């Protein structure tokens, strides 16, 4: 299937990734750059993010979902449901509002597309209404991350997909900070894309530090696999 080979032909091997975020939370401005690589054959991402403005004013875990669904591994029987790769190389827009339970919200807009051989994720983030002593600006969240399934549905009228899901961020008294995500993705080019049947992506994420790195940073290892269609 030359659509599977093509959009899929761009992710059959290791792909370099670049991530660039500009953020403003309750007026605190910050920027983050990231570099790494993705191996969609194995559903694998490995990335290192650096805050280039000094100290990150929010917890690094709260940015994990914002900082690449095109690197999911779709099983051969599910390849007709891979919207993310079908939009490449011209790419897609990924937008979210993330509602932090009892606290503020992030609104994000990203464009994910190829620049030459490098897959780029360029993001703008605005957060509003955070509590000075809540879990986000309080830096109350553990530096860790739970596995989550993400439910993908078509948004036919928008020629894209919508995605809903809840992240639970653990806190060091046993409670969690819920972050309710509402997502929409839409193609940047005008060409054909795959609008899937409902399915999910299974995510596992591990966060770590580069022991040699003095800048504020996060190392993120993610494995993502599609399922939910027998």
């Amino acid at each position: 299937d030359p659509m599977v080979s093509k959009g899929e032909e761009l992710f059959t091997g290791v792909v370099p990734i670049l991530v660039e975020l500009d953020g403003d939370v309750n007026g605190h401005k910050f920027s983050v750059s990231g570099e790494g690589e993705g191996d969609a054959t194995y559903g694998k991402l490995t990335l290192k993010f650096i805050c280039t403005t000094g100290k990150l004013p929010v917890p690094w875990p709260t940015l994990v979902t914002t900082f690449l669904m095109c690197f999911a591994r779709y099983p051969d029987h599910m390849k007709q449901h891979d919207f993310f790769k079908s939009a490449m190389p011209e790419g897609y827009v990924q937008e979210r509002t993330i509602f932090f339970k009892d606290d503020g919200n992030y609104k994000t807009r990203a464009e994910v597309k190829f620049e030459g051989d490098t897959l780029v994720n360029r993001i703008e983030l605005k957060g509003i209404d955070f509590k000075e002593d809540g879990n986000i600006l309080g830096h109350k969240l553990e530096y860790n991350y739970n596995s989550h399934n993400v439910y993908i549905m078509a948004d036919k009228q928008k020629n894209g997909i919508k995605v809903n899901f809840k992240i639970r961020h653990n806190i060091e008294d046993g409670s969690v900070q819920l972050a309710d995500h509402y997502q929409q993705n839409t193609p940047i080019g005008d060409g054909p894309v795959l609008l899937p049947d409902n399915h999910y992506l299974s995510y596992q994420s591990a966060l770590s530090k580069d022991p040699n790195e003095k800048r504020d940073h996060m190392v993120l290892l993610e494995f993502v696999t599609a399922a939910g269609i027998t």
